[PDB]
């Protein structure tokens, strides 16, 4: 779903997440993408 400033990333060991590039917070909460 994602609050303001959260956008998609991935861990090289194989896991997708969403990262707040305004604070550096990281969570698995997924939007349409
Ligand atoms: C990959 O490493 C990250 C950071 O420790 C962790 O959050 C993620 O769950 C890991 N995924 C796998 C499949 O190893």
């Amino acid at each position: 779903k994602l609050p303001p400033g959260w956008e998609k990333r991935m861990f090289a060991n194989g896991t997708v997440y969403y990262f707040n590039h305004i604070t550096n917070a990281s969570q698995f909460e997924r939007p349409s993408g």
